[PDB]
């Protein structure tokens, strides 16, 4: 349970897991594992207010695929736009367990977030889900109207995988020649299938977030070892030639995450490939912070919050 | 902007409403008048704590009806279940405007919420939207398990016209001999397409739900004047032979209703056709207090919501 350094209330939480334990997350089925998260989310009063959604399916990727549009409630006319994509290993997470770390980014920004419902791991495998993710913001870009949305001004976000998947989308549009992205927001993101960083050492354990989970998230995903060294996996792997040209990055950190390291790196990478780039570690935080319902009202985790809502509105403004 | 007897913080929440004005509700287009009730809810932090929500689509009324499945947080087991059916008119209203409520059931039972997400006026007419509510009750009766419930154990519930759609699936359902419903729950409802009852007359104005209001929600479910006299559309209209053997009521109304008098003569009828009911009106509030978000702290609401948690868990129980 944590380690010095630790935010207070952060620190509290952690003491509590440890307290009566429960088995490791990977001896979970996926089904059970869900509920872990779904459950966690559900045990603490939580402020989801100003904002209002809607379900819309789309037909893109040869394939019907569910979005939650989420808008800041009261605004007419057509509102700029990020995608969101969520973390939780590709086993875990949904639109409700990630729902108020998607009301605070679109409160804060005035922008609306698209959630994408991508198919879960292991019932799909790399690279099913970003291919939807991409597809999606494609869609969006091109219809975004259908939605109240102006697909024009348009980024990327989300946390954990989905930060990996936010990535990845930016990678896959640079690609694709399309469509143009303002931003890409990666919230503590997963980016190289190698588990020998620092960070992965030092917090391998006692953090919520463990290297035994992400090992097993891995091996859900894919366990194809040439998969994993595609670039559209691990994006720490991809060259300054690659990296050139991509839409500027805000890339925060937690202190205390064993993805910590690949993060700055990945930002360090970025940067030397003369990418814009914002790289802020977040000293005292868990993997999560921002995620997390019990740790949604620590000041640390709000001014994180803030910075994020405010650094998407910054980008999405009109030319 | 109200009257006296109003509670207080009802009663500045009705002069906050006419400071400020804007044109009356039926003035609006639908889409309008939908983003009003979206609004007013979105704008207040409530507590949604304590539920988990999944989306299941089926196949009834040779149709497909969106269901919100609304579950207590972290219980394994087939739990008990009731039908949730949204107010708003017929026009207003969906899901998340009544998520709020909604969660103050199933929290407060312990059992299953089942929103059915029917097609709305003037898009549909009457009797499509209580057809598909039937459909959906009898699919959960016969298919529960597929969402975790025991269909078995199976009440209707709903505020406003949902009261008036949980009323008509429990006359339906007896109609057709099935299913077995434990228990319906009107929360204000709506009974009779006639506005001359005293409360029509006492509260036409000033008390958020007006007469002008009623008459275009009616409008637009249907001007067909022989099917507003059908039960299945005003079911105040019902004999006491028809009325006979239907499920243990819980009827709440509010003193500052329009809908008050036709509520609390409805719980009447029910007695007199030998049905077990509870009518109870709860002074000083006004049509919808335990839906609209602003009035969801009102001690007097909270205690109303805690009854009708109480009334439903009494009545879903293993037998
Ligand atoms: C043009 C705008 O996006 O404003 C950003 C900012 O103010 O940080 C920005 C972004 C990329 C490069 C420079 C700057 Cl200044
Ligand atoms: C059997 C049960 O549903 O308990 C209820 C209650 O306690 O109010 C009830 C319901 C209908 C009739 C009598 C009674 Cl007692």
């Amino acid at each position: 349970s944590g380690s010095p350094g630790v935010e207070q209330h952060t620190q509290a939480f952690l003491e509590a897991l440890e307290q009566g334990g429960g088995k490791p997350l990977e001896q979970l089925s996926p089904k059970d594992a869900r509920a872990v998260l779904t459950g966690a989310q559900a045990s603490v009063k939580v402020d989801l207010s100003g904002i209002e959604v809607k379900e819309r399916t789309i037909q893109a990727n040869g394939q019907s695929i569910k979005l939650q549009v989420v808008r800041p409630a009261n605004v007419k006319g057509e509102l700029p736009v990020f995608m969101f994509f969520h973390g939780g290993g590709w086993v875990l997470g949904d639109f409700p367990t990630h729902q108020r770390l998607i009301r605070d980014l679109v409160v804060g920004s005035g922008a609306v977030a698209v959630y994408v419902d991508y198919t879960p791991s292991p019932e799909s495998h790399y690279p099913t889900a970003i291919n939807q993710a991409y597809a999606a913001t494609q869609w969006v870009a091109e219809h975004g109207k259908e939605i109240g949305v102006d697909g024009k001004r348009l980024a990327v976000a989300g946390n954990a995988v989905g930060g990996n998947m936010a990535a990845v989308v930016a990678l896959k549009a640079k690609e694709a020649g399309t469509p143009a992205l303002r931003f890409q927001l990666l919230l503590w993101p997963v980016t190289d299938a190698s588990f020998e960083t620092a960070s992965y050492k030092q917090f391998a354990d006692g953090h919520f977030l463990t290297t035994g989970m992400m090992k097993w998230f891995w091996d859900n995903y894919t366990t194809d070892a040439k998969a994993r060294e595609q670039i559209y996996a691990s994006p720490l792997r991809a060259s300054s030639e690659q990296l050139k040209g991509l839409p500027p990055a805000l890339v925060q950190t937690a202190e205390f995450d064993v993805l910590r390291d690949e993060g700055e790196a990945y930002a360090r990478k970025l940067n030397a490939a003369g990418v814009t780039v914002t790289s802020v570690r977040y000293n005292g935080m868990i993997h999560d912070y921002g995620l997390l319902n019990p740790l949604s009202q620590v000041p640390a985790v709000k001014a994180a919050m803030r910075q994020a809502g405010t650094e998407l509105k910054v980008h999405l403004q009109l030319e």
